[PDB]
């Protein structure tokens, strides 16, 4: 057993490994979305920039969980990073909707993780999740909701003008 | 009687207390409007910022009247601040129209106050109202009129694109 | 249902609306206290400044809860802001004692809110309350306790000299 | 008749001359009060400084009225400046009370002047009085009221310690 390990349940260790994979998966989804908007037949550069930034943030989320695993004396176990569900994201609106769904899925996973940490009476892990993840998810979900709303109200996805102007004014 | 009181009619004192309540009410209306635009299903951040600023200005208006009451040796009497008439403000245009109506109501109250001050030959109070309130109301009403006009001309409330672009160009 | 809503119980939503009202009420109590000390027959300018600052802090507390409501996909429901229990706060000491009682009442409401959030397994809401409210209340209550103690030891409320000197040395 | 004179009643001209004398009288009262506190057997240097400043402000008030008289084409007529009612002002509290009475008398004179200007339909003169005099009087009266209140509450005039500490904390 690790010389540093204390009050860290094997179930929590495993759940942290699963969360690491999910964060890496989210990074990959956003990477794919970003370059879709870089296609010459899509060509929305600020959508591309926005999603690339989101991708990099998810890699940071994964790295912090890997750090946590080692801090607590658990052992990192990695698995394949699955390719994103879609190759062609259809429109700015559809990509935003997919991102919203993704962030809500990630949030649900984090809430399940917190429930486990609570069940195993691991207040350090609870605080870690609350501090570094839970409000970040709430903010991300709210932002994506706001974006989806604006795109719908502007007339997306049918209006190419709507996505163009949103790209300039909201994401620019 | 207050050692400072001079040429300050009891009716004027009471009218100032009523005006304090009205200013606080206006602050509350604008606070409510602001957060309506912060809803994920409305999501117009500059409408939200604009109305929050207006809310804070109304609190300043109330505070200055409370200061005046004490300056003249009257006694502040507070009453409940009524909740705003609406919970859901419907659209950017409708909120602007409500604000216009509010500011015109507040102006009418101030004009009645000035008429009272004039009837009681209180030139200090007349000057106070003129200096700090009457032109501020005229400017506010004109600005809201301008805003309503632009939103109508742009195609609001039906055009979600109109409110979106107004949010960026006029309120941004 | 709001597109952003996740793990947010209707009871929590309602409790947040009640807390918004309480924060606004506290803002109003402190506003009233502030201007009492601005009366020509009370004339303690640093008591007035101290309570006005406290009033503005409570408005910020209310605004943050309104932001939270929208972040989580709840809907803000406002109610009348009740006037403060008192018109004449009697003395610096009595005002401090009323503020202490107010902050303890607000704290109790926040603890009930946290208990609800805990019962509904809402760790995001728990963390929000802990981070932004619970220690602020503990600090406020401690400060007001300290103030009450000093005023009593100095000879307030009978000693007008005590309140005068406290105004200069502690609140100045 | 003066080439500049327009809408300026002879009664208003005379009333302005009377007001000039009153302002000069107030300057003299405050000068006397100031040096009372400079006596070796009184020795409150900040009371002395406060009243000397007030004296200089009254001279400025007189000068502005002399300027106004010429601006409107009236002719300045000066009269003796009467010595102050008292030689020995007794205490800091008593001097403050005398100043309060003085400023209220000056205010009454200004209100009578404004009533005359109103009766003669002289809006320029009304605005002059409102702008430069009426709120200055309200502020002065409020400040002196505040000072009297604090001195009374602290235990003046019996408490030499009260006047000493007020001299340091409020006037210092
Ligand atoms: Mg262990
Ligand atoms: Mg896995
Ligand atoms: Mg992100
Ligand atoms: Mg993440
Ligand atoms: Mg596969
Ligand atoms: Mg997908
Ligand atoms: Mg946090
Ligand atoms: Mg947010
Ligand atoms: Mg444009
Ligand atoms: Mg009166
Ligand atoms: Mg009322
Ligand atoms: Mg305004
Ligand atoms: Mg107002
Ligand atoms: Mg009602
Ligand atoms: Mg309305
Ligand atoms: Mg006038
Ligand atoms: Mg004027
Ligand atoms: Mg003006
Ligand atoms: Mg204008
Ligand atoms: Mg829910
Ligand atoms: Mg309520
Ligand atoms: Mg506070
Ligand atoms: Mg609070
Ligand atoms: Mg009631
Ligand atoms: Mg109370
Ligand atoms: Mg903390
Ligand atoms: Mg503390
Ligand atoms: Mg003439
Ligand atoms: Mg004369
Ligand atoms: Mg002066
Ligand atoms: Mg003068
Ligand atoms: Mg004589
Ligand atoms: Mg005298
Ligand atoms: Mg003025
Ligand atoms: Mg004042």
């Amino acid at each position: 057993t690790s010389q540093v390990r204390q009050n860290y349940h094997q179930d929590s260790e495993a759940a942290i490994n699963r969360q690491i994979n999910l964060e890496l998966y989210a990074s990959y989804v956003y990477l794919s979305m970003s370059y879709y908007f870089d296609r010459d037949d899509v060509a929305l550069k600020n959508f591309a920039k926005y999603f690339l930034h989101q991708s990099h943030e998810e890699r940071e989320h994964a790295e912090k969980l890997m750090k946590l695993q080692n801090q607590r004396g658990g052992r990192i176990f990695l698995q394949d990073i699955k390719k994103p569900d879609c190759d062609d994201w259809e429109s700015g609106l559809n990509a935003m909707e997919c991102a919203l769904h993704l962030e809500k899925n990630v949030n649900q996973s984090l809430l399940e993780l917190h429930k486990l940490a609570t069940d195993k009476n691991d207040p350090h892990l609870c605080d870690f999740i609350e501090t570094h993840y839970l409000n970040e998810q709430v903010k991300a979900i709210k932002e994506l909701g706001d974006h989806v709303t604006n795109l719908r109200k502007m007339g997306a996805p049918e209006s190419g003008l709507a996505e163009y102007l949103f790209d300039k004014h909201t994401l620019g």
